[PDB]
């Protein structure tokens, strides 16, 4: 176990160097490829290369392809290693294809379930435990869970974005938490399930680190949806094949909140604008809250209920107004980023991200305290 | 053996239908993505979607992902099935990324060797025969062969192009030849190596058929380099893991000629222009030969030798001229397409491709006649 992990750490560090180096090397290619855009929360109108998650994702694959013989230098764990690499590779591919082509939201949800198929087949051939603990055999519903886990993690990361270094940053906190957890649980009982998880988590961390080097404020590159697809599948891969998917979903606490808080807007029960990202006040330099103003008559009975319950829960800022066109309701954009600006006022982009990363650390500490009996201590 | 092959044929036919249907469905996406271009050998200036090999390649992957449990419903042949799918998937990905980004020719040659790594690792873990028959153990040089085989097949297909339905068409003749060969050799001796090859060749044939449906004259879509990368790796995958790589390289006869005949121009020993494709005479409707005119003084001593030897072999048409700038030499563009126009005069695009496809059939018949003792018959 320490001998292949040493080799895995060496290739991961070479991969960090590789990502840091290749990202600015391909800058010209992405700009020429029209795979670039402006940073909307910035006064600068310069084009920044998009989908850089494709370069770190590619570096990740090559690193692991080289690593493949070392754990071996038994097949049951080897099939899962090649199978997991197929599922991740397919996802980086279909992820980048979705970035380049901008597929319909319905086709976007099918892509993660498509890429997760080899894991389901490996779990089938290697006779994986279809039973779950509250002792219940899910059988077919367990395979539906595995399929949907890839779809969840990607979109959970993808919905909690809009400020520089958030998507890559939250993934670093999550992967580092899994790394810490794997090491703690490596000492005894489940050694095989946590050594396997480390094999993917260490290269994922260091390639993402190299990406964050360029994505961090002030954003030099964008990660793109390719990164969210890549990250989401890597987390689903380790959680599924490591059997710690429940523990792993607890590291997704800020994402789960942000998702449910967003849900009334996403389902269009409460009016949703094109972009729910904060509005930068040029004179301040900091980011202010964004709003979704709409006609009160056009709002549904269910929507009027949810918006009144969320206002009474002290989560949404509601501003009533009346114009020549009629009466309009200015509802606060429902996302964790805008909720932090409601609670703490206007915050600068670099501090706002860092704060959400700290919030991600807090949740991980909460998970760890539950799992290891540290509630009495703290 | 017939039971999983039946299921493989069913999914392959559904895949044909899928490719035929999805290609025109995504037309809008590619045009908007600026992933489109004009057909240079045509008077029509309309933009035709590029890289459609990504859609057939994707359909291929999904088909095989569904197929994975059926041969099983033993691991040694399963590892190669998942391993081969990883190598092919990685290639479709890095292939499409190269289409979208247009990487340097030196990085383009590293991509196939990168994607072929899982096959090398599977061949390593599953203790593959490093020995070869003229009885010689190549050891390390055998792994270099496997790595370079992917690079060869892709580029061999990629260099023999320039007319509608050639790249997809030549791949259909090659894959159909391998299908026929697998079936002949399935009856006895090596059943496992040919049943494995069929598992990939049948889905490759029917997805390419669906692509050719739209690529065939008059080209509605372009296959892109994504297809050449995809095709090349699938042929290298089956040849390597099926151990019939020598027999398979004989089906690549028109490609091997076209490559070597092109070599003096590619290496720039003899001047090479931007495009060595035929020139369409608007009044004729047919395609005429293309030429590479250059200064005789700028031509190397080795280049003057090769061009004189190729002229004496009755392969290249050389036209000497003298202008105000000085004396210039108008050399014929060295490719199998232009050589066919030198021998048979101007030919229409639809007939020219069909003729090269027939030429590909001839070579396959030659290979089959050698392998099965049919020289006396014909």
């Amino acid at each position: 176990l320490p001998m292949p992990l040493l080799i895995n750490l060496i290739v991961s560090l070479l991969g960090f160097v590789a990502t840091v180096t290749l990202i600015p090397a391909f800058r010209g290619h992405f700009i020429a490829a029209r795979l670039c855009g402006q940073d909307l929360n910035k006064t600068s109108r310069q084009q920044i290369p998009e989908s850089q998650g494709v370069i770190s994702g590619a570096v990740f694959l090559i690193i692991l392809f080289c690593f493949i013989p070392f754990p071996f230098l038994p097949h049951h764990e080897f099939v899962a290693l090649i199978g997991a690499l197929l599922a991740i590779c397919c996802m980086i591919f279909l992820g980048f294809a979705d970035d380049v082509l901008n597929l319909r939201w319905r086709h976007k949800l099918l892509l993660p379930t498509a890429a997760s198929l080899p894991l389901l087949m490996v779990y089938f051939t290697n006779f994986g435990n279809t039973t779950i603990v509250v002792h219940l055999d899910l059988g077919i519903l367990y395979y539906v869970y595995m399929g949907l886990l890839a779809v969840f993690c990607t979109n959970a990361i993808n919905i909690l974005a809009g400020i520089n270094g958030l998507e890559a940053g939250q993934s670093l906190v999550i992967s580092a938490s899994i790394i810490v957890f794997n090491l703690v649980e490596l000492e005894g009982d489940c050694r095989d399930d946590h050594v396997f998880s480390l094999y993917f988590m260490i290269p994922f961390f260091f390639t993402t680190l190299g990406l964050l080097y360029h994505n961090w404020y002030p954003s030099r590159v964008f990660v793109g949806d390719t990164f969210c697809y890549f990250a989401g599948m890597t987390f689903a891969v380790v959680g599924i094949l490591g059997h710690f998917s429940k523990t792993m979903l607890l590291f997704f606490m800020p994402q789960v909140f942000n998702f449910l808080y967003s849900l009334p807007q996403l389902l269009h029960i409460i009016p949703c604008p094109r972009h729910r990202i904060p509005r930068l006040n040029i004179k301040t330099g900091k980011l202010e809250m964004s709003y979704s103003k709409f006609k009160t008559k056009s709002l549904s009975f269910l929507g009027t209920f949810i918006l009144k319950v969320a206002e009474s829960l002290q989560l949404v800022t509601v501003h009533q107004s009346e114009t020549e066109d009629g009466e309009f309701t200015e509802c606060n954009n429902m996302t964790l980023i805008n909720l932090l600006l409601k609670v703490l006022g206007p915050i600068h982009e670099r501090n706002l991200t860092l704060l959400l990363l700290l919030l991600q650390i807090l949740g991980s500490a909460i998970t760890f305290s539950i799992r290891y009996q540290l509630v009495r201590l703290f």
